[PDB]
C-alpha cells in the first residue's frame, strides 16, 4: 500500500476518502498513480480539472498529509 | 476551531474583517476552515482577491488565527 | 549516456517507464538525449501527452535522469 | 564576432552547426540577425516554422549555450 | 519623449532601426508614440511585420524604449 | 457616472475625449454600454469597424487606463 504504489483505483479512495468522489473520474483517466499525487502542483490540478480553490487546497494538504 | 469552519463559519470571519465583499466566492470556491489556514498570495489571486490591502487583511487574518 | 540517447535510445526508457505508447512522437519529433532533459509542461502538450499522471511520469523520469 | 553581432549568414553556420541546416531558410527569410536568436521563444520558432519540439529544444538549448 | 511621439516621430524610430520599409503602414495604422510601447506579436501580425526578426527587432527596440 | 454605468452616449465621450468621435457611430448602434468597453478585445474593435492598429490600441489602452 505505499502511497508511491497506489495503483489508480488507491488513489480514487483518498479521493473518496475527502469526499471529493466527483474527481474520481479524472484523476483516473490522467493515470495518476500514487506518486504522481505527491508531486501534483496548482497547475496540474488547473489541468486535472479542479478549480474550487477550497479543494485544490483540500487535495494538496491532503497530500503533505500523505508524504509526511 | 477554524480547523472545521464550514463554508459559512468562515463566511463570518471575512465579515469580521469587514471584507464581506469577498463572501461569494470565499464560498463559491468552497473555502473550508482548514483552506483558509493555507491560502497563498495566489490563492488569492485565484480567488479574486487583488487589492493588496485585503490579500494582506486576509492573510495576517490568517496568521492572526493559527498562533 | 542521456546527453546522447539517439532517438532510439530514448525509446527504450519510454517503455522503461511503460509509456511505450509515446515512443511515436517522441520519436517523429526527434526528441534526442539532450531534449529530454529540458521538456517542460508544455513541450509535452505540443508532444502529444495529456494525462498529467503521465507528463508527471516522463518529467519526473527525468528529474530521476539528470540527477 | 559578438553572438549578437551575427549577420543572418552567422546564424546560419550555427544551425548548420546543429546540424538544423533544414532551417537555414526561413531563418534566413525572418532576417534572423544575431541577437534575434537570443530571444526567440516557443512560438517564434512555431511562426519560423520550426516543429519537431526535438528540434525547437535543440534550437532553443543552442541558445543558452550561447549567451552564456 | 515616446509617449508623445507623433505618427513622424515613430517613422525616425523605425528608420533608426532600419526598418523603413515599415514606415508605411506604422503611419497608416496612425502608430502613435504610446501605441508602439504595446504592440504584442499580433499588432505586427495585423501591422504587417512578419519576418521575426523584425517582430523581434522591432519589439526589443521597444523594451529597449521604455527602460 | 460609475464606468460600469456610463450610458451609450456616455462612452461617446470618452472616444470623443480620445479624439476617436469617428467612432461615436458605430460605437453607438452596438449599443456598446459602459461595462461593455471594458470587456472588448481585438476582435471586438474588428468586429466593431476599428482597423488602425493605433486606435485598437488607442482605444484598448484607453480602458485600462479606465477600469484601473
Amino acid at each position: 500500500r505505499p502511497v508511491h504504489l497506489w495503483g489508480t483505483e488507491e488513489v480514487a479512495a483518498w479521493l473518496e476518502h475527502l469526499s471529493l468522489c466527483e474527481y474520481k473520474d479524472i484523476f483516473t483517466r490522467h493515470d495518476i498513480r500514487g506518486s504522481g499525487l505527491l508531486h501534483l502542483e496548482r497547475r496540474d490540478l488547473k489541468d486535472l480539472g479542479v478549480t474550487k480553490v477550497g479543494h485544490m487546497k483540500r487535495i494538496l494538504c491532503g497530500i503533505k498529509e500523505l508524504s509526511r
